[PDB]
């Protein structure tokens, strides 16, 4: 079947509206490619120095009666630093109206992170260690297993249209896809991990001028942005007219100027003679005062996020391992078709 969730386009992440346990309680929380971890703030936790965590709706485990607690310790780390502690459990999960019944999630107590995440990869990239490496609980199913495991959908699947940058709904669909939001045809590609969700990108074409790289991606819908090593990050750098800028310790991040050209496009180059676009002016980002961030920055994985994503309509299948692409149409239609 097709279970259409609304995407809210929050600025940095989108997030959908979760309901958890018997009574239900709404929570809104970032629908991530990145990680496999279903996590909502609870509401006795402390949030972070400077961090309010709870104003996308909190969980109460002691109001559910079907919340069952796993006695086992749970922490993650994201890219950016933000790290959530607390505890593993299971409880009913309902998206938009479907419910599955004993989902094992966190139930975090304390968090430098602003909402709950909705992580929907790989089993095999589950949280399931603590900071030393050693083992606090099985690789278990997650949401998009148990979905398909309770028949609600039919393959571990899934389709992500994240809208224009000025749109402020786009929507995820599990085991559906809409074949009205793409042009071409949608092109499988292999996944290159047996762990992230990553295609093998041959090339990026920046400012008229092409740009082997030949190495995987992740097509994360919870990084903001893009980022490459930054031997590569720095050829690409150099071309578009960015400054690395340290503003911290070991933090470095690409600063350009805020009147720079955008009217060009950035190419991308898959494997199939697959091709995805993206126009320049997502490699300007805003901060609040008269500085504007660089959209693509280094690290140590590579990473498409929010700003190459809303460019390609996404066919995930977990059970394919593929992930299909083709160039993003933006309209109010749609036409879904329960794969
Ligand atoms: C202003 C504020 C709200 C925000 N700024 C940003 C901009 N930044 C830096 C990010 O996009 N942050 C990304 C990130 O960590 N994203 C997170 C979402 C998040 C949301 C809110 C606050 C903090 C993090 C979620 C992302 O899918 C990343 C992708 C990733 C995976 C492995 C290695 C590196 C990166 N997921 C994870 O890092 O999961 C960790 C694990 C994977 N497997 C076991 S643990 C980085 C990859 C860059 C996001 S939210």
């Amino acid at each position: 079947d097709s279970i259409s969730l609304s995407l809210i386009n929050e600025g940095p992440s989108y997030a959908s509206k979760v309901s958890v346990g018997s009574n239900k309680q709404q929570q809104t929380v970032i629908i991530d490619t990145g990680s496999s971890d279903f996590w909502v703030v609870d509401s006795n936790a402390q949030c972070g120095k400077g961090v309010d965590c709870k104003s996308s709706g909190t969980f109460t485990p002691s109001s559910s009666s079907s919340y069952k607690n796993l006695g086992a310790a749970f922490t993650i780390r994201y890219g950016d630093g933000s790290t959530s502690q607390g505890t593993w459990g299971k409880d009913t999960v309902t998206i938009n109206g479907v419910s599955i019944t004993g989902q094992q999630i966190a139930d975090v107590t304390q968090t430098s992170v602003d909402q709950g995440i909705l992580g929907i990869g790989y089993t095999s990239n589950e949280a399931v260690y603590d900071t030393s490496g050693r083992q606090t609980t099985p690789n278990y199913d997650n949401v998009p297993v148990t979905l398909k495991k309770q028949g609600k959908i039919r393959t571990n699947a899934y389709s992500l249209y994240l809208n224009s940058p000025s749109a402020e709904t786009g929507t995820i669909i599990f085991g559906g896809v809409d074949n009205a939001k793409y042009s071409g045809k949608l092109v499988a590609e292999q996944v290159t991990s047996s762990q992230a969700l990553t295609i093998s990108l041959a090339s990026v074409n920046l400012k008229g001028s092409s740009f082997s790289f030949g190495d995987g991606a992740l097509l994360d819908s919870g990084t903001t942005l893009t980022y490459f090593p930054s031997d590569f990050a720095a050829q690409l750098a150099d071309k578009a007219g960015a400054r690395l800028v340290q503003v911290a310790r070991d933090q470095y991040l690409y600063f350009i100027d805020c009147n720079t050209d955008t009217s060009g496009t950035t190419v991308f180059n898959f494997g199939n003679g697959a091709k995805i676009t993206v126009p320049n002016t997502e490699y300007v980002y805003q901060n609040g005062d008269g500085t504007c961030l660089w959209g693509i920055q280094p690290s140590d994985d590579t990473i498409l996020g929010d700003n190459f994503l809303r460019h390609a309509y996404l066919l995930y299948n977990l059970d394919a391992n593929t992930i299909s692409i083709a160039q993003v149409k933006y309209t109010t239609d749609s036409s879904i078709s329960a794969v």
